[PDB]
């Protein structure tokens, strides 16, 4: 067909947060069916980046999902084609970050075109002070509404000293052709930096995601 097992990844993400304009360019590749990836990220404007890693890693493809063949897959199906979404990521203290992203596809490769915007961090927050360390594993729940296909996360990210720092994720994916709609069900997460340079002026993510009724 068109997804095949194995899948390249190229992406760009223009992104400003709380007036800080950065450039961030990646490449990787993943496994759409076992639904895991792995992206290596290079920004390319704005290093260092004065803020946590973190609140970028989520926006760096639900394609890249193991889903059941009971569950009609509203990703795979949507391409050639291919989808998009919009995403808005409300944290505890009153932070946001606003992300949309196009999903396409050429030959055995998906290219990724972000641009997301974090406002309203509190200078002495863990986002500013870079004081986060990681993403909790997560599920999403998946739920159709007005043709398109919506996700929620009840997150928290990890602090540095053991605390943790909620985060609500609300979703919208459009695929950019009629699919058969699922109904109703969960997307478990796992998202990690595998590794770093000094100041993530490199960094490589890794995510797995698992569908379930
Ligand atoms: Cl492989
Ligand atoms: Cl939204
Ligand atoms: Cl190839
Ligand atoms: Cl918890
Ligand atoms: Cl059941
Ligand atoms: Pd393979
Ligand atoms: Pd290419
Ligand atoms: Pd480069
Ligand atoms: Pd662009
Ligand atoms: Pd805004
Ligand atoms: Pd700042
Ligand atoms: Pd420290
Ligand atoms: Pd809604």
């Amino acid at each position: 067909g068109v997804i095949k097992p194995d899948m390249k990844i190229k992406l760009k993400m223009e992104g400003n947060v709380n007036g800080y304009a950065f450039v961030i360019e990646g490449e990787g590749e993943g496994k759409p069916y076992d639904g895991t990836n792995t992206i290596n990220l290079e920004v390319k404007e704005g290093a260092p980046l004065p803020f946590s890693y973190d609140i970028l890693t989520t926006a760096f493809n639900r394609a890249f999902t193991k889903y059941p063949d009971d569950i009609p897959n509203y990703f795979k199906q949507s391409f050639p084609e291919g989808y998009s979404w919009e995403r808005t990521m409300t944290f505890e203290d009153k932070g946001i970050v606003k992300v949309k992203s196009d999903i396409s596809l050429e030959e055995d490769s998906f290219i990724y075109e972000i641009y997301l915007k974090g406002e309203n961090f509190p200078p002495n927050g863990p986002v500013m002070q870079k004081k986060t360390t990681g993403w909790d594993a997560s599920t999403e729940r998946m739920y159709v509404r007005d043709g398109v296909l919506k996700g929620d996360v009840k997150h928290k990210l990890l602090l540095e000293g053991g605390g943790y720092y909620r985060v609500d994720f609300k979703t919208i994916y459009r695929a950019k052709k009629a699919v058969k709609l699922p109904d109703y069900h969960f997307v478990d997460h796992r998202i990690e930096i595998l590794n770093y340079d000094k100041d993530y002026n490199k960094v490589t993510v890794y995510e797995s995601a698992v569908a379930r009724n």
